[PDB]
């Protein structure tokens, strides 16, 4: 069995092996890289996303998000305040501002060591889930904009044809800015480029072991536990690694720096931070082996969690007996 300690694994491509993305997936996938639920790829030298960033302070950020935390430093929640609209160059600003800022440091570490014991005490503000792409058209190999879409491996997979389309999304993010513990919607791999700017710091929990994380945060968070038996879906969840480390739940971590790829495996719980201003792309993709993942996907149906339109589709047709208890909590 390739990979049985489940490490993340870190792959460099040639530009010849950066032709074909599905095919580059199965190798990584032979050599055990889905064990650890996120993998790190460096694109050849050869390659670039786009010319330059030099033109992209007019993008609009029309509902900036707040994240306000509750809890302990090592386990809390964060509730997601909406602030008016404003331009990436006016978030810009706002992120190396003195009251945002990344503070001093040593090393990635010691920020490390600063996110965890002071997070729970700012409000950071992240331009999360913003419709778009930053690939040019012109760039051939994995360009985020111009994958295989999750319904057509559906129907090559099943023969069925169904509604829904798959597009990307753009995160503009600062210091602090948190995304909770999760895996993706129906189960989904992810991927995600950092197209400029500062760090991104992951932790993942392998598939095998994800239900270990999902018994902790029913621990954790008891009043959450009860309300859903899917709380995680909802995508609010924090819990440090000290707190993993001392309940015995096995991750690792690892830190994406701009130009840099990570893929999320199907029922790979993923949670992290931004070390300062930055902007990342990612969207959802499927292989044949997806499917087994997608059948099984837990769901929330307390209303809390609502989804884009084509995950309709994909409950409809893969977890028939759930669909219409999902649908209520859908409306
Ligand atoms: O970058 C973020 O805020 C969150 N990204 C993801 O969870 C992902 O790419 O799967
Ligand atoms: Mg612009
Ligand atoms: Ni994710
Ligand atoms: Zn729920």
């Amino acid at each position: 069995a390739q990979n049985p300690n489940c490490n993340i694994m870190i792959f460099h491509p040639t530009k010849e092996e950066f032709n074909d993305f599905d095919k580059y997936i199965a190798y990584m996938e032979s050599q055990g890289a889905h064990r650890a639920g996120l993998a790190k790829i460096i694109p050849p030298k050869e390659w670039k996303a786009r010319e330059t960033y030099d033109n992209i302070s007019e993008i609009l950020i029309a509902t900036p998000l707040q994240q306000v935390a509750s809890g302990r430093a090592g386990v809390f929640t964060q509730y997601h305040k909406k602030k008016k609209a404003m331009t990436v160059g006016e978030y810009r600003h706002l992120a190396n501002s003195k009251k945002y800022q990344t503070p001093p440091h040593q090393n990635f570490e010691d920020l490390e060591r600063k996110y965890w014991k002071n997070r729970i005490y700012n409000s950071p503000i992240y331009g999360a889930d913003i419709s778009g792409s930053l690939f040019d058209e012109n760039t051939k190999q994995w360009n985020l904009g111009h994958l295989g879409t999750i319904q057509d491996l559906l129907e090559k997979e099943c023969g069925v044809v169904i509604e829904g389309v798959n597009t990307p999304y753009l995160y503009f993010g600062m210091w602090k800015t948190t995304f909770a513990w999760h895996t993706e919607d129906m189960d989904l791999y992810s991927i995600n480029y950092l197209h400029l700017g500062e760090p991104k710091t992951w932790y993942v929990v392998p598939p095998e072991h994800g239900q270990r994380l999902e018994r902790l945060a029913r621990e954790l968070f008891p009043g959450s536990s009860r309300g859903c038996g899917a709380f995680l879906r909802h995508k609010v969840a924090l819990i440090s690694p000290t707190v993993l480390k001392e309940n015995g739940i096995p991750f690792n971590r690892i830190t994406q720096e701009a130009g840099e790829f990570m893929v999320t495996f199907p029922y790979g719980y993923h949670a992290g931070f931004n070390h300062g201003f930055n902007c990342a792309e990612a969207i959802n993709f499927a292989t044949p082996r997806w499917i087994d993942y997608g059948k099984m996907a837990s769901q929330c149906s307390c209303g809390e969690a609502r989804v884009t339109f084509s995950m309709d589709a994909f409950v409809r047709i893969l977890q028939p007996e759930r669909y219409d208890l999902w649908k209520r909590g859908q409306d």
